[PDB]
């Protein structure tokens, strides 16, 4: 059945392309957070195990909301290692860094996602897509909050 | 007691007029969806009965939220058959269509509400009512997501 | 599939027609109650706002149970403004009455549903349909209780 | 301790006999519904696996409610394969029907129990046993609704 | 405001009177079960302390439902020691019986409520007060069930 | 088994006697509150019906707790219309006052229970019984709270 | 679709056959427990009525789990009076035994399931069906624990 | 660690300054609402006690949400009587006014927070901070809705 | 309508006055703890953010309980910045201290409330206002427990 | 950091010593209640297994609250076999008594702990330690109630 | 701190290696299931969207359990696209297959995890790592059960 | 009543001996963890007070499960300081060590329970006591997981 939601097909394709990078970034940050949840050690173990658990649990929900916005725009949601490797601007950590470096990478991850969200608004303006803009706004809120909580641990 | 929320009375009345049409369209969709929930048959009965139940439940809450924004703006919320028939842009189904045609009508219903929501933004531009804009954006989000779920059923 | 529940076709039809009137009254009362829930003002705002909330919430469940009794009997459940306007015995209010007039209208609404339910028992006796008689009994219980709470506000 | 609930011992024995057949039909339908839940296949697996689970779960409670009404009347509740095979009017399915034949057998199961329940209201009439009449009424409402949901799948 | 629930004023007055006696017997049984919950002793303490708890908990709700049916009919609900002793047909226990005698009195108490309930159905036949008839049926069902559970301890 | 809790038989018996007046006042206030819940009318119906419900709900748990302190002290908990009408200092109301008068009686009822609890303290300040002292404290806290909420309605 | 879970058709068939006996014993025990739950009398009514409720509630879940393991192995799950009566090793009880004999039979029921469970293990080692082995293990744990709680009543 | 969220430091300081006045007005209204909750009296006591309780509970969460947006922007959240008295645009009530005047001041208070929220938007246009805009929008929605509920009490 | 709860006006007023001071210390500690919850940083961010959250949540309920005892005694409960500044004995912190100083101040705050509570008892002994006595006793138990948990963090 | 709760070190060390015996009694009773829960047999198995479970569950919480009041006072909490063995006035039971004797020993235990509670109140008076006085008062309330329920089994 | 759990470093490392492949397969099945949840269309949208939701939700918990078992063995858990792609035996789908093909791949994906689980058991036998054995057993049980439900949709 | 679960009395007694040791190690760890929960200090207070709370809460449930496995085997469960101190292989700590030494001891407690569980397995091979093997497996899984979390804190 044809889609008549007030946005033409190529404009929807462009928004979906942006949301696909956002999904890729969000999912890469999900897996990294999950990874650090399992692997962190040192005297901060209990606090960071729990903190990273709260984060990966939140991100798992965010990946589902982003992917379904893509579907609501009429396009397939990417969901493979190859697609996420290709589309993600966040780099993965292949080793087991010290707790402090883990916190530092996650701060940078939050901020990388904010960057990707900001990059999509020029498009939404010209095309007019308030739901997508509200989605990006919610992700920016969560990641900026999460970044304050993470960097606060590094404060002198 | 005089209302001092930063919007003049005739501008509030224009917004309320717009939200009254959105409320009638949402209410008409609610009862149609409820109707189809009762009356659908065929091998998709269990899945459509449940699916339309989720939708009518969500719309029941949406009708209350839209009505209460009208009240927040200092105007009465319409709430009769005659007001909704007059204000709605969606047509009712008096008979019992096939399940496929139920699904198609509900897809068109989602899209009709999105169009009514959009028609209110030019007003909100000129006037400046962020809460109402957030409400329209939420309804657009729900209806565009529901449209994807409904139209997926028809894919061949 | 054939319907073999011990009630014949014309009989089920006549019961369904009675329940359609009850559904139409119940649904009209639901919307009137929803409407007064939004629009009531005055010093009783908070209690009436909340009380009309409990009522429309209960009525929304009752509409689903009446509708689905109609379906168990083998007939489509009506569900449009036109069908309810034709079938319904409750006069609609297009303005915003004072709080005490809203209460009276709702009392009269409760009693209209009861009057419609009572209107169906003569048929049910003849026909024998204990589930529908029990549905009508449950609705009469609710509407009579709700009528006492409403009219109590007017004393 | 003697039982003085306003119904004599042989009248209670007779109500217990009717309830014992109702219990055997309800229990046979419970096990068949449980069987079909486990064994149904095809594209309707997810929807029927779930639907038959709602039904068999509802029926486990019904068996306990019927059986304890028999106890309330002063009589033992039957509860063996042999007892239920003897009292049941519902035929058993020893194989694995296609999904549609499962839906159809279960519609007829619903209508069988309603038949058994209807057969009992004469007696309860004569001896004015209002609890047992309410129990039969609730079982009929359930099975008639279920039969509509089942048969809707075959339309 | 006028009461127009389809039952004239004199008929409601008489049903209200029946229910007032049902309420007094239910409340009296309520306070006796409560009394025995506190006061039972012996090797059955745990079983009966808990069993009598479930019973008074249930009856507390029963008294509220009965009283509000009276209110729905347009009449004040009695609720003093003096009204209940006058209206009650159950006699209270001023002492502290042995466990077995507590059980026997509670059994008898269940059957006394069932009796007061049956006393009422005649007033309902004339006017088809189905809500009240369902209320009585539910109380009869609860007390007949509880009688079985209590009397079972004496076998 | 002998009760060895560091309070002597006569002293316990004197506490039981005081707690028994507390129970009688609490139970009499419970039933008065219940009564007024059912019977209040007027524009404040919703607020008072709900307010009195919360009050009566809380006292029912309190009667159980007062009564079980008496049993902990080795004595029977009173539980009859006669025994409460004797011990209670709450004048019962046999008719249906105006809502404002219901509120006043209920205020006085809170104060009555506190007056009784206070009367029991001399006895406690000669015997060492911290649990009974804490129970009296909890009741006074609740009834003084309740009295403020009640009297506020009258300002 | 072919089944490739690492066990070949014949072995899956042999394991499903043992699980079918386990299902039958478990289901028969379920019904006998359900039966004794309804039918026990005497001083221990309250305690055995609840104890047998807990057990049959657990066994109803167990029948589902065993049946679905049979489906996971690729075979249909038996589910008729005739099929359980043939496969079961538990003797049914058509009467109403005394409370202690009900306990005694339910003890022996637990031990017959264990016996059946143990008979299946030789087969599983051969093919290393670990999920089936864990299933048997959990049922044995539950039945051994229930046995202890039941026989404790007879010490 | 450097803050790289796409907003410069002085731009963040200006947003934080605006949000610090939003926080001060929100906290001042929280406390005023809490105060009126404790202190209101008259026949509306029950409904305003509860309504003001809904409001202060919601505002308590709002104060935490606003303060943590400030922290997300990299600045300290104000949290003293002196800081809030300096930054607040809302005056406190030091006495105990009549219920109507309490309602009037809470209306004025809702509308004061809306004006403060509105005042911050020009900054967010120029700078680009969508999260803060969404926070402002949610506060505006809550206070405008609450203003309707409150002022409806005065119609 | 009169108040006859076995205590006279002049005595209730004296108790209300002492509970007014308790309310003011409890609120000032409430606000201080909330402040530290938002504002604490360092490697202990997570544990202290969470710990101060539990405390400010508890204290919010205590202020409601103290305030309504005053009301039960027949007097208006104070609730303004100025009323609490005047009546309170806790020193407010206008800055953002290091985490260890935040802990130390919150210990002192616990003890300050206890000190205020002890000072009221004499006045209850005369008239046997047992409810107020039990209220004080409960606050003392919470604050002394909270003080132990706080000071255990400083131990070396 | 220094402790300044209005109670000097010597007085706090004396209270700790008392609470340390109360804790060793409470714990010893906790393990003994726990032990009898596992090991009781006979026809009261179900009722006592469940009664002892409720009791030990309660005692496990009480041990934590006693230990942590000892930390609030500024002293370590004992927590080993040797410490509890040294401090406990509760005699341990190394075999498996019969149910009646288990009931007896647990009644003794409730009363032993009440006795230790009482022994500490003089200190608390001297120094005014109201929190610890309320802890003891709560233990005594629970143990005196529990003893009533246990000894009731022996009547 | 040294790891002394009865298994040496080299053996723990070999098991960790095996569990790393189990993690990779399980995470790959996780993401594919998640993908088919978003992307499936056609008449089965509603049932498959929900079924795949239940599956991916269960696998999210499973990956956490397998990861933490590797950590309990003393080794890092892998957690990157490259590491999972290297270790996984499941082939990713880069397109959007038809619903039936999605079902078919999810069946094979269930069977591939079982295949990997089986391959690990020898290394466990030679050292008596019973917790890892039980983890593998639980995964096989979930996956064989899920394969039955999936393949049933294709009959 | 004889015990017939497939294991001889000599064998069941030997298994109950192994589990008595396990029960003793588990209770000893339980109390030590509970002790450290109360007594730990320093900058890790909040994290370790919480972590040790979760651990003792879990071990308290574990002791009940191990005790009741012994009762399922037909032997009494030990439960006194002297029985546990005799059987326990875990050396207690009578002082208050530094937080890090508390962690290290709790690591060794975990591994000591694992050591005792492993000693028991042979005796279960000879006999096929599957429930007991699974209980040990579960305990091993919990302790080896808790060990990783605890030793992680020391990295
Ligand atoms: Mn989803
Ligand atoms: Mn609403
Ligand atoms: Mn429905
Ligand atoms: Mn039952
Ligand atoms: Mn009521
Ligand atoms: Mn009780
Ligand atoms: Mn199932
Ligand atoms: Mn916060
Ligand atoms: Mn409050
Ligand atoms: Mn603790
Ligand atoms: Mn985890
Ligand atoms: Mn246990």
């Amino acid at each position: 059945m044809e889609i008549n939601i007030g946005i033409g097909e190529q404009d929807r394709a462009a928004i979906a392309e942006g949301l696909s990078r956002l999904l890729a970034d969000t999912y890469t940050l999900y897996l990294k957070t999950h990874n650090f949840h399992w692997n962190v050690t040192g005297p901060m173990f209990n606090t960071l195990h729990l903190m990273f658990e709260g984060q990966y649990t939140e991100l798992a929900v965010a990946v589902d909301d982003i992917a379904e916005r893509i579907r609501a725009l009429g396009f397939p949601a990417p969901g493979t290692y190859a697609a996420y490797a290709r589309l993600s601007s966040i780099k993965e950590e292949e080793g087991v860094p010290e707790a402090e470096e883990m916190i530092r990478q996650l701060v940078q991850g939050q901020e990388a996602v904010v960057r990707t969200a900001r990059s999509i608004f020029p498009l939404l303006d010209k095309v007019s897509d308030e739901p997508t803009a509200d989605l990006l706004t919610q992700r920016m809120q969560v990641h900026e909050k999460t970044a304050w909580m993470l960097r606060s641990l590094l404060a002198s």
